[PDB]
């Protein structure tokens, strides 16, 4: 009774940079409270375990931050995508999720998986509604574009503003945000193809989060839907800069907003250790 | 360039119990802003570095949180001893530090080690001088014994319940917690030989935290001081049950209050993974 993990960053193709998640192979002898308490003793952010599919696809994919389990979450199932492709020649993974399944686009060179692109559930957004709170609490007078709401598992709001240096100025009172339950607070700037982003959020326990991949794909609409990108027409979006994480994350938003058709999420990833677990 | 790693949970027998910390070995090549990042990267509460010594002892430890170096902490040099004895035969271990050096005994089965005693550096105390402000924090009356605070690298408060149960019964408010910066809050109860503790502190980053090495020491000495036990008796003090990380600590201070000789910590520590970094 032993399994093996490897710690990836995800959205980084240098070790350090991107977010980490561990992914656990052969799981599936672990009773659930035990992934629990494996995804505690680690402490990252996310840790995810690689189950036999009950669905038709490769893989079900069970999620835990080191308090509870969560239905979707973009960078971690991103990194286990691209820990797993060391184990198949598979062109295309299926990941069963709480979601459904998620298709996954694998990359490689020389036998190495180095990114991934995947399909995330649709998202829906309306507006917040909670502005002038919640702009005192980043500690501006306004938003450049509507601050809507989206979710597809989690939620994730977006504020924007009027420079990358006025995004990376920003000083967010925590104690304020967290007033704002059960969502991730995403602040963004930029033009055209190349946008900057910050993510803050007390509910879901981080002062600033490297990388949300879960918020990527809601960032492509909105820039579309608020004129600053055509819907089919891909973003880069660089977040944790700010704070020494780097990391960069593509998305596309098919369809129009009343009819989306696909969202897109891509990004690269690296190995930063492996390692054997005595249970 | 790797480093082989492994994550102890130290006070503890059994995996998944007590506290965790990951230890590196052959770090000399390692710069300490890299220690800093790999110690960001686990998101453990703490990593350690291991290095050549320079003052005659048996190696320098460097302790990082995922944001700063500590000058000290009980559970990351518990681990750190415990996983370098898997590397010498050595009865005892001489590890340098920032509060000078610090010996250890190992304690072996069959070339394992499975235990080790540490001496640590003597504390200083004094009356908190916060009290109805803590009590309030805490939702609770009053103190049993004195709420005092010590210092031996990090501070912490004593705060005495009149039951175990009184004790497992706590549900503090953290934000009022938070104002007590650069130190943790330790409520104990029990009786005699046996001792229960739970540790609360936003200003170290942890709600709840499983076993803090650190206080063992100073709780023996608060004991003493205040009637339950002698000076050179030693007391089992049981952390973390609630949160469900149970931690056994062994502390002992010899001499008398105005005149400490020794003060020593012991428990046990168990392997819960190894493993490799790419760096
Ligand atoms: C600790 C915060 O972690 C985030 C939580 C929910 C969604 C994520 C993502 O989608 O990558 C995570 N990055
Ligand atoms: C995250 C909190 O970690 C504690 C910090 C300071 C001292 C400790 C110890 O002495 O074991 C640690 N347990």
């Amino acid at each position: 009774h032993m399994h093996n993990y490897v710690i990836i960053d995800a959205f980084a193709s240098v070790p350090l940079e991107g977010n980490p998640v561990a992914v656990f192979f052969d799981a599936d002898d672990l009773p659930p409270a035990q992934m629990q308490r494996i995804a505690r003793e680690m402490n990252l952010s996310q840790s995810t375990f690689v189950l036999k599919p009950r669905n038709g696809g490769d893989a079900l994919i069970r999620i835990f931050t080191p308090v509870n389990e969560l239905p979707f979450a973009g960078h971690p199932l991103l990194g286990t995508a691209i820990a797993l492709g060391a184990h198949t020649d598979n062109h295309r993974l299926y990941l069963e999720t709480q979601m459904g399944t998620i298709a996954f686009e694998l990359e490689r060179q020389n036998g190495s998986v180095i990114a991934a692109s995947m399909d995330q559930p649709i998202p829906t957004w309306t507006a917040l509604g909670r502005d002038a709170e919640l702009l005192k609490a980043l500690g501006i007078s306004d938003s450049t574009f509507p601050i809507e709401i989206y979710h597809n598992g989690p939620r994730h709001v977006f504020v924007g503003l009027p420079s990358i240096d006025a995004l990376s100025a920003l000083h967010p009172d925590h104690r304020a945000l967290s007033n704002f339950h059960d969502m991730a607070i995403n602040c963004f700037a930029g033009a055209g193809r190349r946008w900057r982003s910050r993510m803050f959020s007390p509910a879901y326990g981080v002062v600033e989060d490297a990388a949300t991949g879960s918020a990527a794909g809601p960032l492509a609409i909105h820039l579309a839907r608020h004129g600053q990108i055509e819907f089919g027409q891909p973003v880069e979006i660089l977040q944790g800069v700010e704070i020494g994480r780097p990391s960069l994350m593509f998305a596309k938003a098919e369809g129009r907003a009343e009819q989306l058709t696909r969202v897109e999420v891509s990004g690269n990833g690296v190995t930063f250790g492996r390692g054997t677990i005595v249970l």
